[PDB]
């Protein structure tokens, strides 16, 4: 069955924490053998969506697990409109994205992890980080003169900076990914992997279309220019933060429809293995209902 070929394909997609990464070689952008059509995968993702739902429902009403997702990608890889997608299926009761901007002042006299963790979803919620504490091993070092504007980070001069600081903040990373796992956080990573070719195409046509040319502001496309530098710093975070507890997926992100299937998917699937149910209805709690029905129709 299709579904079962989608499955089987999505194991591939994860990161195991013993296997190095080769983002050029080892990952795609795009995948070729898909084994459903674009209608199909839509219909697909629409099912997808309404499973969720009622997931959510079920967490917010009796669950005694949180879930955090996030999501990493290259500008333009489809991140903004995948979460937006999977977030109007949800009760905003439930679901609090937090985009991460440039730390504030506050958050720069704190240590990196520390809005990260003041922003993690309660009990019974899921918290989606549009970027995330990861940010703090891609775009900085990237660009290791921020980490002269952290207080916090230890860094006077760029040359100090080196392997085994970021091997430091893997760690850190993941001790804090391991303790909230072991304290009732479902945690689930999505890279979304897009190839250098297709963001070209999406940035020209963003650039084409007048309805969205408002938004470009000076300096968007610097990133791409340290294209090689961000794909360094993605392999060397994704060999050293996939854990079987807080798995990394690699998600191919140059057919877009496709890549929101794989989400939902996966998101699915993993909450699936926490068997949530509705609360029931006990015999006292009947006897009530019944009750309270009779007092209506007595009035
Ligand atoms: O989903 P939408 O909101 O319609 C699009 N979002 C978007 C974000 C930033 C920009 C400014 C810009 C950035 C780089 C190159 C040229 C222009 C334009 C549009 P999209 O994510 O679908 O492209």
């Amino acid at each position: 069955t299709d579904f079962s070929k989608l499955s089987k394909y999505v194991e591939t997609l994860r990161v195991k924490p013993k296997q190095s990464i080769d983002l050029k070689k080892d990952f795609d952008t795009d995948y070729d053998h898909k084994m459903l059509t674009k209608e199909e995968g839509e219909e697909l993702l629409n099912l997808g969506i309404s499973k969720l739902s009622e997931i959510q429902e079920k967490l917010y009403a009796s669950g005694t697990k949180s879930v955090l997702i996030v999501f990493q990608a290259m500008d333009a890889a489809g991140k903004d409109g995948t979460v937006k997608h999977i977030m109007t299926g949800l009760n905003p009761q439930g679901v609090k994205v937090t985009s991460f901007k440039v730390p504030s002042k506050i958050e720069l006299s704190h240590d990196y992890l520390w809005r990260h963790y003041v922003a993690l979803p309660a009990t019974g919620e899921i918290g989606i980080f549009n970027r995330s504490h990861y940010e703090n091993v891609l775009v900085t070092r990237v660009h290791p003169e921020y980490l002269l504007s952290e207080q916090t980070s230890g860094v006077t001069a760029i040359e100090q900076v080196n392997q085994k600081f970021w091997d430091k903040r893997f760690q850190q990373i993941n001790n804090f990914e391991q303790h909230i796992s072991e304290n009732g956080t479902i945690v689930l990573k999505f890279f979304l992997h897009v190839s250098k070719k297709e963001q070209k195409k999406r940035f020209i046509e963003r650039i084409e279309l007048d309805t969205k040319n408002w938004k470009f502001s000076t300096g968007d496309l610097k990133e791409r220019a340290h294209w090689k530098d961000y794909r360094n710093a993605y392999e060397d975070m994704l060999a050293n933060t996939s854990t079987k507890q807080a798995p990394w997926f690699v998600i191919p992100a140059d057919d877009k429809w496709f890549t929101r299937l794989l989400i939902a998917e996966i998101i699915c699937t993993e909450l699936e293995k926490l068997n949530l149910t509705f609360p029931t209805v006990s015999l006292e709690q009947k006897a009530e209902l019944e009750k309270a029905k009779a007092e209506l129709v007595a009035e």
